């Protein structure tokens, strides 16, 4: 194969969907590309280096609501931004676990800076703006991880005997499974956003 | 060693703190207990079975705000419940990654049912009550995961920002975020059929 950055990464992403993060090794990537290991080592030093790069690339390719639109309200930006972030994490098996074990890349700095400036120029102290942005991040991350890791454990685990399930719980699990968690996610998201709105509005009032 | 359930699990928890979740294997647990692998297999079939049990045990031992107090408001129960959940996840290395993607165990049923009933008795449709409880769960999980991970130039606002989240473990960002969630649910509940 061709062995530039882009090709190595295209191959790595496909491999990730076949094996998931734990079955992703340098040996298997060498095979898939049709090359010996020392050849690969020249381009890719080890597993950590590869993951760091996949993290960055998943967002660069698929997280396209990174910045506010012109005139857009902070509420709406938080909404769209979070939607875009879940979509991207979901696009690859173990996407979220790949992201988690990484920190922001040079390329991502000034995208995040712009996000922080945008909140402050809308009335948030730098602190409160960061808290808001983190909260949305964490909530999203956790919601996707519980979806993805729950479906990764359906392999080695039994079913729950609906027999001894109590009634509310039984109805509750049927509801989680009716979709991917999108509804619970969007509903939760609105509650977060309004909660930040109440905090901002209050200023120095007791609220 | 003794090889009952409790002993295997005590050992598994210690091992978890030494290796973290990726270095937790059946081979290494056998060694730690001073036994051959087939001996272990009789008690523990594989890694998944072990993790399912650790998940359940971490909470059974350390998650002690799992039911409402008498007279307690739903707001307050969500608050205390989430604090207690975070504390328990934090007590062991990779505690949160252990919990990921588990569902309630037979011996948790009573407890989670009671939590759902409590919300409905407080005015939530079963659906809206579940969404609230999940949102708290997911948010807490994500916040603990980013803490636990990230104990493994640069533009101005961001650099001021990162200094601020490193000033503690993330507890402040968590508790602040938590209050925003709770109030947000309050606004939704109290609106009823109003447009809000
Ligand atoms: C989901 N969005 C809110 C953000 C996002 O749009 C991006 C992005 N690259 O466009 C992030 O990287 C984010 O998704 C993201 O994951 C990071 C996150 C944040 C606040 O920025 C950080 O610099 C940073 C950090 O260094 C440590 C923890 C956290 Cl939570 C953060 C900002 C995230
Ligand atoms: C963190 N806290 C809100 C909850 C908690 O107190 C639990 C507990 N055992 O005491 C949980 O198991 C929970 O932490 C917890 O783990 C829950 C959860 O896992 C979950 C899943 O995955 C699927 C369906 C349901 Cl109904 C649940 C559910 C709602 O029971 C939650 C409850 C929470
Ligand atoms: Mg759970």
């Amino acid at each position: 194969s061709r062995l530039n950055r882009e090709s190595v990464i295209d191959a790595a992403l496909e491999l990730l969907n076949e094996t998931g993060i734990d079955g992703l090794t340098t040996r298997k990537l060498a095979q898939k590309l049709g090359i010996e290991q020392p050849t690969l080592y020249w381009h890719v030093k080890n597993k950590r280096a590869l993951l760091d790069a996949l993290a960055v690339e998943i967002l660069a390719r698929h997280h396209d609501y990174s910045l506010p639109a012109a005139g857009e309200s902070w509420q709406s930006f938080l909404r769209n931004n979070a939607m875009s972030f879940r979509r991207a994490l979901l696009r690859y098996r173990d996407g979220a676990k790949v992201h988690l074990g990484t920190r922001p890349d040079e390329k991502q700095y000034d995208t995040v800076e712009t996000q922080l400036r945008f909140m402050t120029e809308n009335g948030f102290s730098l602190r409160d703006g960061l808290y808001a942005i983190s909260a949305v991040s964490h909530f999203t991350l956790g919601a996707v991880l519980e979806q993805q890791e729950h479906t990764a454990a359906l392999t080695d685990r039994p079913a729950a005997p609906d027999e001894n399930l109590p009634p509310l719980l039984r109805e509750a699990l049927q509801i989680m499974d009716s979709d991917d968690g999108e509804q619970a996610f969007l509903h939760g998201l609105e509650s977060l956003i309004r909660g930040f709105e109440v905090q901002l509005t209050a200023l120095l009032q007791i609220v």
